[PDB]
């Protein structure tokens, strides 16, 4: 209804790759900037732009480019040069001075060479045991979504075709399957309720969506199984009357 | 935020078969209603329910049964004795006598028998023409979805994993492959229009998709093609960079 635009939640970047991360914005404002998350001193300044064709360089605005052709787009292009191992980077806008800043959803840009530990998830639906249908009336359904790498998911649920998400419980983050190993594969989980009779009725449906950012079109593939691109893996289930 | 959840959007019910169409509400409201519309008179009552365990008849009551065990709840029960063709039902909730009703989302129940012809779609995703890029600064992705049957689908676009309204112009209704031939399966397009530049930028991901309500897992499949099922059919394209 009216707000930013910009690139995935996820991204790809190999050693010594150039990247371009979008950013749109229908709200008019001449002002635009773009934020780099250090785990440091939190949110930092890459680059600004007062108006068109105008940028003003920032504190760590090394390795990064940006241009202004328009009034709505304000592209960050991460350069090579760019020796930054992962980073959070969020674009905002307003309308100049001191005004108030409209922030995006933001994007994690991941930097790595080998694609060989890229894996999307597998997912499964497990029904609500009969148990807790006639103890509590209620219903969870549970979802496990596993051997995924890196953790690059957003998962997210469906009843009857609408996402719902009250009665969800999601995990706050993925997990290592094997926290020891280091390239160990994430698992994720999460927990949909609803009430007894709602999930009693054969014409309801349920489905637990994850949506992978994996590879892109143009990445390269080398091995030999499907190549792990962005994708939705989904588990889905049907009311079970007793 | 706290409403009315009831069945899916599209539903099927063969000649002579009971179904019972769920409506859920978290607002502690004691009344309930069912409507059905018919295309002479608009919304008309099947049945009402003032308090747990009651529920008052309406003039088209006949055919249909409904229960009120719990104040959430008020499932409607099409029974196989209904002999209506195919009809809107809308549930919704009240506090009591003549206060504010709220109602939920509606629900299309097709009734048909030759469960043979029941598909679910194909979906295609169009590029923008180098055209269209290089003259109007514009990329309009088109999404054709084809062969399925009913019509029961939706569609929606998700631009870099999540759903985008602004830009999309989907075509009221599906239309009839072959408006000549009865046992004619439909199509529906949608176009998607973003900026050239956000276009071509490879890592933006481009994907449509359609919610096919089709049929449950204990609705039994006869045939030897895989059962119609609902299902989500997608198709989904990167920017391709000049």
């Amino acid at each position: 209804d009216g707000g930013i635009t910009q690139s995935p939640k996820y991204l790809f970047r190999k050693e010594g790759q150039n990247v371009t991360l979008s950013c749109e914005q229908n709200l008019n404002h001449d002002a635009m900037y773009w934020y780099r998350q250090d785990p440091g001193q939190g949110l930092r300044l890459i680059y600004y732009s007062q108006i068109v064709n105008d940028f003003q360089k920032g504190d760590i605005a090394e390795g990064y480019s940006v241009s202004r052709e328009k009034k709505e787009s304000f592209p960050l292009t991460v350069t090579s040069a760019q020796k930054n191992p992962t980073a959070f980077y969020l674009c905002a806008s307003r309308d100049r001075g001191t005004e108030k800043l409209f922030f995006g959803s933001g994007t994690q840009l991941s930097v790595l060479e080998d694609l060989n530990k890229v894996f999307p998830p597998e997912v499964a639906v497990f029904e609500p045991s009969e148990a807790e249908i006639s103890h509590t009336q209620k219903a969870t359904l549970v979802c496990l979504a596993t051997g995924f790498y890196p953790d690059h998911v957003e998962l997210s649920w469906w009843v009857n075709g609408k996402e719902v998400h009250s009665g969800v419980s999601t995990d706050p983050q993925p997990l290592k399957e094997q926290p020891a190993l280091n390239d160990s594969r994430y698992c994720l989980s999460s927990r949909l309720r609803v009430s007894a009779t709602f999930w009693q009725n054969p014409r309801n449906h349920f489905r637990c969506q994850v949506q992978f950012y994996g590879l892109s079109e143009n990445d390269e593939w080398t091995q030999d199984r499907a190549k792990p691109v962005t994708q939705i893996v989904s588990a889905e289930a049907w009311g079970r009357a007793d």
